[PDB]
C-alpha cells in the first residue's frame, strides 16, 4: 500500500480509518431521507467506527457516497481523537491537549501559500458540468433530522469566498441547505468571516453578486481549519500549508478565479446574494435541538457549475446530543483560540478546553495557580479580568460559562471537570454575570427565552479556584484510586490485582 | 434454605458470592492504606466487592472487612443489585423501583422488633466486659492518606434511644478510635443522633448517654439507618415492614438497648457530649482529605463488646463518585425528597441524586402538565421549591436543586447535564437561598468564610423552558432514540450487525 498522508488526502484518510477498523463500507441501499442520519447518530454515541454509505437510494455512479462522521470519537485503544487526529497528520494515539499545542505552534511556522497544479492531474476536474446540467434536487442529499428545514448538502464542506481586493482568502464552515435546483441557503451570520467578507462585497455595490466556491471531501487539514476561528485577514490556506508542511495543491473554478483544492471530491461554484432570501433552517444543532418551524431568511447561493470525482464521496457532519464535530471541532478549536488569548493577554493559564458533555457551552481555563499568586488578586477581579478578556470577542462568542479551575484538574477528563465544579463552586455566590456581552443566539436558554429579543447577556465566569489557591500552597488528597494513594501503593494494587482474584 | 440477603448479612455476602460480586482475598492485606486504596480501585470501576479474610494483626474472629457493600457493579448483574439484596429484591430492579418501593412500604403495618432467645444470638457467641476491650489491638483499616485517624465505623449502625424510651434511632455516622477504650465521630445538627443525644444533655445527663454501635446488621437495616426518616419513628419499626417481619434482637450486656442479635459485632457503652476530641479529618463523600482540618468531636467510651465467630466489619471508603456516600446517602434523601414532594403538592415524578454531582445536586422531575395547572412563574415555582426542601432535614445535604421537564430521564446523568447546560441561562434562572442552613461538609462551604456562619450557598437552578411552564412544546432531541421514528430506531439496530458493524 502506498504511503497514507491522510492530513493532505481525503481518500488517504479514508484508508487509514479502514485499516484501523474504524470505518464501515455499508453496501447495502440506505435512505438519504432520516437513514443515514440515524445511523451516524447511533455511530456518534457508541464511539463506533465511521459509516461509510456506498449505496445511497437515488445515487448516480459519481453522485454521491456519504462519509459520517469523519471526527466523531472512538475506542481509547485506537486512540480515541484519532479521527481528528488524522486530519493534521498526528499519530492516532495523540492526546487533544497535544492536538491543540500542535495547532498552536504551526502559527509560528511559515506560512505556505496554495500552490497551482495542472488541471489535467487534478482529481476534482475529472467530470465538469456547466450551468444546464446542475439539478441539485437529483442529488441525494440527506435529510438528517426530523423537521429539519430541508435537506443539508453542506455540513462539511468548506466555503470559499474572498475580499475584492483579493488580499484575503476565507476558507469555513456554514451550514447550508437545498433550496432548489439550483440554489442553496444558508447561514451567513456575524460574527463570522463569511459575513464579513459578503460585506465588504456589499459595501462596494455588489451584494447581490459575491464569488464562491462550495468544496466538499477537501485535504482533511483544510476542513478542519476551516472550524477554527482564526484572525482576520489570515487567509486559511496559508496556516493549513504549515500544519502540512507543503502548500495545498489547488486548481482555478471554472467559472471564477477562486483556487479550490485539487483533490476535492465535489466542487460547487457560483454567486451568493445577500438581498435575496430564502426560509433557512431550523437544523438540529450543537445544543441537541430541533425548535420546530423556526426558520429565519438567509441568502441565496445561485450554483452555476459543479466538478467532482469518479465515485465521489460527500463526508457529512450530523449534529446533536454530544459527541460529534460542533464539540470536537467546533469547541476544541474555540479552546485552541482561548488558549491563544490567554497568552496574548497574559493570563496565568495552561489550558483550555469545551468539555463535550456540555454541548461546547463551557470553557474551562485550567490556572497556573503560581502564576494566579503573583498576581495578588482576588476571586471576583480575576473573574472580571477573564470574562472581560473572553467576552467581547470573536472567540468568546459560543461560550456561556467560563469555569476557572487550578492545576490539578484533568480538564480534558469530564469526570474530574464535574467533580471540581460541583465541589469547589458556590452556587450563584461565586459566579459572576456578565449582562451587557453578546448571547449567542443559538443557546436554547437563549432562544427559547425573551433574551433571544435583547441579544445581550446570559453569560457568566465561574470560580471553582478555592480561595486559599489564590495566595498559597494549599496540600489536600483527591480521594480516588490512582491519586489518593502512594505510587507503590497503587502500583503494588495493580500487579496482584488477579492474584488476589479479580477477573 | 432460601436466602435472604435483606434480612441476614452473611446471606447478602452469599448471594453476591453466588453472582460473582465478591473476591475473597486470601492473602495478607494491610489494613492501614491497602485495604481502602483495593476499594477504591473496585468502586471506580464498579467491580466486585472484596471481602478481606486475611488482615495484618486480625485475630480468627476480629475481623475480616467487606469492601464496598453497596458500590455499583456491571450492568449485566444488575447495577445496583447490591443495593436491591439489601431490600431482599430483585437484583435488576432499578433505582427507581428501590426509591418507589421504599415509598411503598411507608404504607405497610410498622413491625416493631421481636426479642430472641440469647442462646440462639450469634451477636453473643462471643461477650467481653470492660478490662477485655482493647480497640488498638482490632485491625482497624486506615482508609485514606492523611485521615486524622483509623475509622471503624463507616458502615455501622449507631443505636441511641431517647430518655421517655418511645424513640430508638438506628443511622450511621463516622467514627474513628482514639484510644484503647475510646470512639470519637460526628454528632452534628440536625442529625437524630444529635437530636437525641441533646435531649439527654437537657436533663442533665450530656455526659453518659447509653449507645450501642453494631456491625453486620441486617442489610436492611444498615440502609434505613443511612435515610432521612421522620424524627419520632424509630428505624426498626420501618425496617420490619421492609423486611414483612419484626428484626430479631437481643438486650445489651450492659444496657437496655435492643442489639440484630445477627449482627458481626457489638460495640456498647456511653456517649459524652462534653468530653470531646480531635476528630477527622476523614476523605468524605465531597471527594477530599484537607489535611489537618480535624475539629473536636464527642467521646464514645466502650465498655462492652459482643461478636460472632470469624466476624465480618463492613467498610464504606468515601471518595470520588461512585460508593456508598452517593449510592445510599443520595438516593435515601431522593427518596425523602419524592415523599416530600407528595405531601407539599408539588408537581414532581421521581427525585434523584446523580453520583457525578457528589450527592451536592438534587434533580426533580416536574410533570409539566401538574406545572401547568399551577399558572405559575419560574421565579415563583423556584421560590416555592427551595422554600420546602432547604429549609427541612431532608434538604440538608443539598446544595443545588435542578428542576427538569419530564422528557429528563433523570436516573441518567448524559439526560441531565445535556439538560442542565442547554436549558437554563447561567445566574439568571438561578435563584439563590442566603439564609438556609449550609451543608458544612462541602467543601465550596468549609474552605471559605461561610464555614463560619453556616447560612447559604443554596439555589435552585430552573431548567425548565419558559414555555412549559404554559403549554406543550414539541421539539426534538437530537440523539438516535429519541430522534428518530421507533420504525426506524428499530429498524436500525435490526440491522446494525449486517451494515458490517462488530
Ligand atoms: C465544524 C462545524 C462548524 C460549524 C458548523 C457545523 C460544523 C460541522 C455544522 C455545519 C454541522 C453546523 C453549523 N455550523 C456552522 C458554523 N459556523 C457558522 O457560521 N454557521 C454554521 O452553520 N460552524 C463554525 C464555523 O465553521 C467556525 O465558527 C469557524 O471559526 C468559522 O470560520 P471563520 O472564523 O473563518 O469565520
Ligand atoms: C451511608 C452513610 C451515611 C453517612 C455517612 C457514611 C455512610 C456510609 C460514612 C460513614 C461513610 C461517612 C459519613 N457519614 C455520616 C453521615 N451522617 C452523619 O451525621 N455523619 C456522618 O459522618 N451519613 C448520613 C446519615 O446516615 C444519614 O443522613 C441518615 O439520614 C442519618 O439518620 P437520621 O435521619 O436517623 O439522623
Ligand atoms: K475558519
Ligand atoms: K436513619
Ligand atoms: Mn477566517
Ligand atoms: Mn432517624
Amino acid at each position: 500500500m502506498r504511503k497514507l498522508n491522510p492530513a493532505l488526502e481525503f481518500r488517504d484518510f479514508i484508508q487509514v480509518l479502514k485499516d484501523e477498523d474504524d470505518l464501515i463500507e455499508i453496501t447495502e441501499e440506505i435512505d438519504p431521507n432520516l437513514e443515514v442520519g440515524a445511523i451516524m447518530r447511533k455511530a456518534y454515541e457508541s464511539h463506533l467506527p465511521a459509516p461509510l454509505f456506498k449505496n445511497l437510494k437515488g445515487a448516480s455512479k459519481d453522485l454521491f457516497s456519504i462519509l459520517g462522521c469523519p471526527a466523531g470519537l472512538r475506542s481509547k485503544e485506537k486512540g480515541d481523537h484519532g479521527r481528528i487526529a488524522h486530519h493534521l497528520g498526528l499519530d492516532p494515539k495523540t492526546t487533544i491537549k497535544e492536538i491543540i499545542d500542535y495547532l498552536l505552534e504551526c502559527k509560528e511556522k511559515e506560512p505556505l501559500p496554495p500552490i497551482t497544479v495542472p488541471v489535467s492531474s487534478a482529481p476534482c476536474k475529472t467530470h465538469i458540468l456547466s450551468e444546464e446540467k446542475i439539478h441539485l434536487q437529483s442529488l441525494p442529499t440527506p435529510y438528517l433530522h426530523v423537521s429539519d428545514g430541508g435537506k443539508y448538502l453542506q455540513t462539511y464542506g468548506m466555503w470559499i469566498l474572498q475580499t475584492p481586493d483579493k488580499k484575503w482568502t476565507n476558507w469555513s464552515i456554514a451550514r447550508g441547505m437545498v433550496v432548489d435546483d439550483k440554489h442553496i441557503t444558508g447561514l451567513v451570520i456575524k460574527p463570522q468571516h463569511i459575513r464579513q467578507i459578503a460585506d465588504s462585497w456589499a459595501a462596494i455595490g455588489k451584494a447581490n453578486e459575491i464569488p464562491f466556491a462550495l468544496c466538499f471531501g477537501v485535504p482533511p487539514a483544510a476542513i478542519l481549519v476551516s472550524s477554527m476561528p482564526i484572525p482576520e485577514g489570515v487567509s486559511e490556506s496559508d496556516y493549513v500549508g504549515a500544519i502540512l508542511g507543503e502548500s495545498v495543491p489547488v486548481v482555478k473554478c471554472e467559472t471564477n478565479d477562486l483556487m479550490v483544492p485539487a483533490t476535492s471530491e465535489m466542487v460547487f461554484e457560483g454567486t451568493l446574494s445577500l438581498t435575496d432570501t430564502h426560509l433557512e433552517g431550523p437544523f438540529g444543532d450543537m445544543h441537541g435541538y430541533v425548535f420546530k418551524s423556526q426558520g429565519h431568511p438567509c441568502p441565496l447561493y445561485t450554483v452555476k457549475a459543479m466538478s467532482y470525482r469518479d465515485n465521489a464521496i460527500l463526508p457529512v457532519s450530523n449534529p446533536g446530543l454530544c459527541t460529534d464535530e460542533t464539540h470536537t471541532l467546533i469547541g476544541s478549536l474555540v479552546a485552541t483560540e482561548a488558549k491563544e488569548l490567554a497568552i496574548e493577554s497574559g493570563l496565568p493559564i495552561l489550558d483550555a478546553f469545551m468539555p463535550y458533555e456540555a454541548q461546547a457551552l463551557w470553557l474551562i481555563l485550567k490556572v497556573d495557580l503560581k502564576g494566579l499568586q503573583a498576581l495578588k488578586t482576588t476571586p471576583e477581579e480575576f473573574c472580571k479580568k477573564v470574562g472581560d478578556i473572553y467576552f467581547r470577542t470573536k472567540v468568546g462568542f459560543i461560550v456561556h460559562e467560563i469555569i476557572l479551575v487550578a492545576d490539578d484538574i484533568d480538564i480534558f477528563n469530564f469526570k474530574e471537570v464535574i467533580w471540581a465544579y460541583v465541589t469547589r463552586h458556590t452556587p450563584v455566590a461565586d459566579q459572576m454575570a456578565f449582562d451587557d456581552v453578546t448571547s449567542f443566539p443559538l443557546a436554547p436558554f437563549v432562544s427559547q427565552s425573551s433574551r433571544s429579543k435583547t441579544m445581550k447577556g446570559g453569560k457568566c465566569v465561574t470560580n471553582c479556584i478555592f480561595r486559599q489557591q489564590y495566595e498559597r500552597s494549599f496540600d489536600y488528597i483527591t480521594c480516588n484510586f490512582e491519586k489518593g494513594y502512594p505510587k507503590g501503593l497503587v502500583d503494588k494494587v495493580n500487579e496482584n490485582w488477579k492474584r488476589y482474584g479479580y477477573k
